[PDB]
């Protein structure tokens, strides 16, 4: 087995060294007010991981419009980062504007548990979504054979913030809840007083004194996470093979 | 932080007790060639969690038909679970047909890792991803306040056996990757003599000799990973609330 | 194999997480001068725990008349207690109007020793006497078969109150021993001087200089007593299953 | 704190001395298929314990009846034991039956947990109630101040026994719960296919899947258990003390 | 092996219960200005136990002329201490005047080291000879099947009181020694200057300069000492069974 | 403190230097069927000490009379101790016939605990009764500045054969008790069905159930214990220094 | 092995008991600006220790004129010390004027490392010699068999003064030796600048750079130590056996 | 503070590097039934060390005479050795005819305790006298200052060997001893029938049965003896840095 940081933990304090220069993590982005995603990659120069640094270059002003900044991880020396997005800019036509961290002893991947066994010396698919207080929201562990869906990370955050701005959870499959579609679900009751009062409030749709919701989400905030799901459905119209 | 089982270990060996019985895992499934989906939710008769069952129960044939089991997971006792899902049946028309873990003194949450820093006493949302061989495939940790987006576990699992039978690892939001579509991407060389080989060969479509790939799925095959995207973005035509 | 609070320590100061509320113990009925009987059961929804939630809701005023506040615990969430409770007044048309503590991770019951080897997971039948110092002045610990006699609680408190306020022990089966009969009894002697001053005072009635006793409990305090037993040795007048 | 022996472990193996001589706990009763109740007081020639002595001695047929055997223990010397005995014979007129452990040095007190807070050196009121097999099946910890009710260790054992014997589990105030009297409970499903052929059976009366109860008692089991209750509420025609 | 306090030592600081109260020892006695001789006994109604009270109490006169306190110790409550010495005084007609410590656990038995191989559970026959100042200054450990020679206490007290008033030590056998009778010895010479000076002085009569004696002892005390011994050794002119 | 051997164990298996040769303890006597008494002195060429041993020499007889051998032991050499024995022939007229052991590290002296406060460097004044299976039997400790009371030796080993052979306890102050003169005491019964026994038989004089006597000894073995008392007593008809 | 103090190391601080009285080493020596030879034997009344003893007794004004003191030490007691001393000066007619240490639980034999393998209980003949500093200076151990050569002490001692003073060493044999004769040697350079220096000034005479010497020592001092050989060598005039 | 081996250890069993060769001790020499004398010095090069080298080589064919090897040790190289002794033959015109240990990391010196507080770096002047079994006989520390006595080393040698074949302990000063000469020390009794049989036999002259003496030694061995004392007390005849 191996040791993970935590969700609601405060993201491990850690200078890092990037091909954008050294940070601190979390602080570089708490200052900022800025989420960050941190994900990882097995290694630079490998075909899985080229096509996800793309999707995140193509999803980066998505990212951008949430304040979420992106950060990669491998244990790669910077200057392989910096040949590795080189090639992609060269023969497939997209910047990636983002960072990586780079990691050659393993010292940050043994801090986030990014060595499983499926790899003694190269990081899983590790995601870590961290909010402006630099606390820890959501991790995933894709494996080295599997690519990540990235609109699901896009939907991740947009539903984290809007339950933090509405005070609201966000139900199974949001914004297409079979049950209450774009609804929000009101947190609920933990003392039989509170479960009264709700139930006697008449103020929210509910089926039971546990299960309340209203649509409190804008149509633009609805409309945003529809887009991400619709764009992770779509064929798409003209493959970047093809460009060059 | 805590400790978690790894991708590519064998999932824990335990005795566990659920509202069909007692249960040895990973055995019961590796017993009748199954992969398995271990999810976890904090509490019975809490709303995220009832919407992510009915999701789950929704999906639960595209489950069967990829060879996969459900297994739920909380900290309240098989009498709870039965009254749950009695509650979802009666008020929600949906029977959810999989079994619950029942988990009181959290022995199998601190063994898999799902009690986080969000709450001291219930799990997180952690979903683990089981093959036929027992292995641990990939891992995820949703906190309490978000729903999981059921068709990306699909995709998982559905994408994971695509590549275990092709022999191909899956690139970045298959299968409508920007750069290759449902093309499915060839293992790197990992010497140089490989890397000359793949090179002189003109067997696939290769970007550099560490990027080559073909389009070895079926129609079929495709067409049912895009078919749970479809669904995911698809706004609902009628809301289960509404024949409650 | 079980550490428990012992007899005339101070019961544990800890916060705990109730139907109520939170609330700390002792302290939240020591500031109101309030006795507590703190009792476990193994699990909601389970059919000797509600006979016993019944029993001591129909003797609830007996307990005020008293200055007792009961609360009980079990592994099971919160929203599973207000359930439970729900169903209770519901089907048996008996309101349970204390609370219940909700111990998922067993925290309260590792503390209190009411994990035993009869169930790994769920609590045993613990009752904890605890008086308005906070110090804990009698312990029972009944198995999950067998309903405790809530009559029996009620003699207790009644009995250490008198003992209390009178300076006095109390004999076998008070009020009706069959030496002594509602007779209290002196402490006895610890010392040559105090055993010869006790025999030559001619004050109490005695079988020997170590066994001493009077009647200096009141009628009322008397009955009270036996009315406790008196209920517990009835045939109930009308089944609450009939009239549900 | 301290530490005891719990519900279902086998009674701590050990040799005692008692006024019978030595004899092996659980085994010498074990292996007469003898429940036993083994008792402890904090000194020989104390007055409370001295009443709980004769009420268990008044008592010694019924727990005979039972098959149940009653074993004392304090930390006072089989000299003291033999004498406060013939003391007791003489003075009240009621031989004691059953044998005293002698546990000077507390060896035996520490072993069970009987040393509280309320005294260094004596062991309070406690009660292990031990079947035939030598589990641990109830333990009670009574205080100095407060003798026993000691009809209530003849219920216990008479209802665990019945328990036992009809695979039933036993209702608060039994037998004489207010909501199914002399009835007995089912142990409840703890499986969906359980409580669905529960509830298709038609075979018990119930009040839920979990709450099904049937009156397979005798009404000699009946009648001898209130017998046990109205025994505890009645007062003596006459006091031991005046034919003193 | 065990431990004990050795000679020289400050007798341990320690509280305990006695049948005449709680008392420091040895504060109690250093305060009243008197040596004590701490003895113990395994058991209370023991009869050789009962043969050494009688000795004592029937030479507590001849103690209180030495300035000397007795205080009993077995492991038997303070209950059965009272009882035994009633015992004593209603049938021989002794009345033991002197205190019983009562030591349940073996707290003051193991800090003594007067648990030997002999019994595991009762003291064996310890005396410590403690002077004004606090000092052990003897003792002695005999076993369960011997009495004690109650006569060698009051010699041994009384020739230690002359050593220390007349700077003096004592010969075997004193008064009656073979070789100086009623003779006391002068502590010997440690230097060649003093072995010198002892030599050349004539002040004393001497065997060598590491054999002086003088007879600085009063008649009244060598007599005193004497009648002890001579007590010891006289047939008893009627025994106290005769007069039961 | 310091440790000591105990009443009970087998005297600790050691070889020791003598002035008579090299031996093993106990076996050196365990094997001639013999007791012994080992006593310590604090240093050769002191004039208690020189008491003592001209005291035991004078006892020689009546130890060898009862199957006991005597050995010495202090810290000097073997060279100390013949010119000191040669001292004590020579000037007193006394040949010393035992043997001393030479304990010049201690060894010897830090394992009977003979090394107590009064000094660092010297034995106190020890005794160890040992049996002819090796057991101690007896322990006692005078300080430096008292001599020993050789009879009452020789009255401890006489008693404690007659009561080994006998199979009876000794009492106080025997064989002039003041209660039962020359009586010796039945070993009291342990349970209600021997006390009961004893007090149905007739066979023995009785005090209680507990304290039964006879007369076992022979008026030769009762005459020798008196005889060592009557010595003990009688002032010397000519002191040794008289032609010394 | 065993450990020893060192040359160049603080003889050991510690209180010492002599038949001179109580002093403390070195400090007592240091004080008056003495050396001293503190030398062992392995026990009073031994043949070989008595010759050394007389040996160093007769060169006392030899050790008195070189500023030195002589402490004995040995694991006898002082009394034995005392008795030995003035059998010597009775039997031999030599008086022993130094102090000798008694050491009976061997602590000063442990710290300075006088216990061998070939004793467990005696001090071998160790010499230790400590100037005025209390450094100690050259230490020898002699066995049981041989005795000491005490000119070689005197040797020693005069050696190291006249070394000290005149800040030179001390040449195999001095004054003899067969190189240098009673030439003494400049401690070698130690640098290369200090070597050429050595051989440019021609201060001294020289067989290389590293050894130098001249005859700083007065022709007093020179005789002196020749005499201390010369006593060595020669077969005393009369033998003390004869005028006994 | 330094461990060093004891007289009557076998020397430590090691292989050493010498200018011989590697060679076992004491193996090499216990082969050959000889005696070696292990002697150290602080550097090879230096003049107090090349006297003693030159005084051991001066007395080589004495050594020889005796069955005693010389073994030389430094913590200098086999190559400084060889340039040494070939520096000593050149220019002082005397061959070194025995080995020296090579002990460059102090491996021999910290086995042998022969690093003292004079110099961390530099063995001090240390002497093992070890006999034909292999067994240490004596062992002398002088400090670096200081030349050694060689003739006081023959002479140990010649007195060790004569004790052992003759059985004889030897006097201080032998052969002129002030007491007894050139007479030999039978070793004393150890028990009292020993010392009666050595003053009953009249074999040997005695001054008390401790002190008992022969002249066994024949004249050639004495007249040996004393010659090594001569030559310590001579002048030489003829410096050796004079031809030089």
């Amino acid at each position: 087995p191996g040791s993970i940081p935590l969700i609601g933990e405060r993201f491990p304090e850690m200078e890092v060294t990037t091909d954008h220069g050294v940070i601190k993590l979390p602080d570089h982005y708490v200052s900022q007010g800025k989420w960050f995603v941190l994900f990882s990659h097995p290694a630079d120069f490998t075909p899985v991981s080229t096509t996800e640094f793309v999707s995140f270059a193509r999803r980066y002003e998505d990212f951008q419009r949430l304040g979420v900044d992106l950060i990669g991880l491998s244990v790669d020396s910077v200057f392989s980062h910096i040949k590795w997005k080189e090639w992609i800019e060269r023969h497939i036509g997209v910047r990636i504007p983002f960072p990586i961290i780079a990691d050659p002893q393993g010292t940050v991947a043994r801090r986030l548990g990014l060595l499983h066994a499926e790899s003694a010396t190269h990081t899983v698919r590790g995601v870590f979504i961290v909010d402006a207080r630099g606390v820890i929201r959501t991790m995933l562990y894709y494996p080295m054979e599997l690519g990540r869906l990235v609109d699901e990370i896009l939907r991740i955050v947009k539903a984290l913030k809007l339950g933090d701005s509405l005070k609201r959870a966000v139900p199974a499959d949001w914004p297409n809840n079979e049950i209450i579609g774009e609804g929000l679900i009101v947190p609920p009751p933990t003392t039989e007083d509170q479960a009264r009062a709700r139930m006697e409030s008449g103020q929210y749709r509910s089926l039971d004194w546990w299960f309340s919701w209203d649509t409190p989400a804008s149509r633009d905030d609805v409309e945003e996470a529809r887009r991400y799901l619709r764009r992770a459905a779509e064929k798409p119209a003209k493959l970047l093979y093809e460009e060059a």
